[PDB]
């Protein structure tokens, strides 16, 4: 994916999100209930 809605709920593309640690991404996805 929902790269439409994904990006509302960080305001950034998976491709930036990628970004920050593997293991942080899995911490706020998990925590926002996605993943």
């Amino acid at each position: 994916l929902s790269d439409e809605d994904f990006r509302a709920v960080f305001g950034m593309t998976r491709s930036a999100f990628a970004n920050l640690p593997l293991w942080r991404q899995q911490n706020l996805r998990r925590e926002r209930g996605l993943f």
